[PDB]
């Protein structure tokens, strides 16, 4: 859960190096 479409997620998240998403360090650089 929280997995990107291999680079993106819904309107506001950023995506990680496993392709999970959020607005924390490894998701958005912060
Ligand atoms: C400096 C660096 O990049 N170090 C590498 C480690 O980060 C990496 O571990 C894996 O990191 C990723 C994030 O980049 C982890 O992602 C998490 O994956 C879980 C899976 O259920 C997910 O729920 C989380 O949301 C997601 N978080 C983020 C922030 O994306 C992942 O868990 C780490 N390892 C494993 C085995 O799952 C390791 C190994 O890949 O390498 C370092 O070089």
């Amino acid at each position: 859960v929280g997995e990107c479409v291999r680079g993106r997620c819904p309107s506001g998240m950023c995506c990680s190096q496993f392709g999970f998403c959020g607005k924390g360090p490894k998701y958005c650089g912060r």
